């Protein structure tokens, strides 16, 4: 169960997430931003952040990134997150996976966050397990071993640039807590 809770454009949050679209998406008009309040989806999530946490050392395990889909997700994503029956994983060049940009614009590509019927864009502000990664390739539906000796222990995600990453690629359930659902037109 959720509660999806409309954001004032006064309220701090609105204008911490606003600034952030912003960045690269400022010629877009917000209409609104939503806080996504799923409990199980969340305990899940601080589940596997308090256990990447404790294995990870200094690593900033999180990274709030975007991702754009159709009007027709949203209520899955609500519900359920980027889960194994999310229908928007036909990019495969970095793996079999749900991918996050660093940056708004990518997922405000057309392509992603697909205009629907009255024009609206749809864009989610989303917190991610990136944890310790490296670079992604077609054939990963998971991703891969530290060392192939362990084939068992694998990153956490992958990204197409270790060191400039514009996109992370998350293989798991809980790995991702869609926050914010950002509601936005030309
Ligand atoms: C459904 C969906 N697919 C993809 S592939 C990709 C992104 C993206 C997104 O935001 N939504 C952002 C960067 C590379």
């Amino acid at each position: 169960n959720f509660c999806v809770v409309e954001l004032l454009p006064s309220d701090p949050e609105y204008n911490t997430v606003a600034s952030k679209f912003n960045q690269t998406c400022s010629h877009f008009r917000i209409e609104k931003i939503e806080r996504i309040q799923n409990p199980d989806l969340w305990n899940s999530y601080q589940a596997k952040k308090k256990t990447m946490d404790a294995k990870n050392g200094q690593t900033m395990n999180e990274k709030q990134l975007f991702h754009g889909t159709d009007a027709g997700s949203v209520p899955h994503v609500n519900r359920n997150g980027f889960n194994r029956s999310y229908a928007g994983k036909n990019a495969v060049a970095y793996g079999k996976g749900t991918y996050f940009a660093v940056n708004a614009n990518y997922s405000a590509n057309d392509t992603y966050s697909r205009p629907d019927a009255n024009g609206r864009k749809h864009v989610y502000y989303v917190r991610v397990l990136t944890g310790i990664y490296t670079h992604g390739n077609h054939s990963l539906i998971v991703p891969p071993s530290k060392n192939p000796q362990n084939p068992t222990d694998l990153y956490d995600t992958v990204t197409d640039n270790v060191h400039h990453p514009s996109l992370f690629v998350a293989f798991y359930d809980y790995q991702a807590y869609p926050e914010y659902l950002i509601t936005f037109r030309k």
